[PDB]
């Protein structure tokens, strides 16, 4: 009668996706995602995941915390790794080091 945080998570994360958990009435997921609308992503390697479908929200919460260290969103997944949130990803944007790291991940169209 419950599905686990972990199991709601993990199933949309592979080793070659971006994937990032948001609420739609977040600011900081907007930020988020128009900083990764940027690029052009091959079939499947892009997931936007809307965490209002989880219950119960604390549950997800702590789990989000034990692997990626913050509980908000939005929480970014660069393969099966925690990049964490929305200031982890402008940092490595505003440093030109996104490009580099979604080539080598094999997200990018061409």
């Amino acid at each position: 009668h419950h599905q686990m945080a972990e199991e709601f998570v993990q199933q949309r994360l592979a080793n070659n996706k971006v994937t990032i958990f948001v609420k739609y009435t977040c600011p900081f997921c907007r930020n988020a995602l128009d900083i990764l609308n940027k690029f052009s992503f091959k079939r499947g390697a892009y997931e936007i995941v809307d965490i209002k479908e989880f219950k119960p929200e604390n549950e997800l919460r702590d789990y989000f915390e034990q692997i990626t260290g913050g509980k908000t969103v939005p929480r970014i997944f660069f393969g099966k790794t925690s990049i964490g949130g929305y200031s982890d990803l402008l940092e490595i944007d505003n440093m030109d080091a996104l490009g580099d790291i979604l080539s080598s991940i094999g997200v990018l169209r061409t």
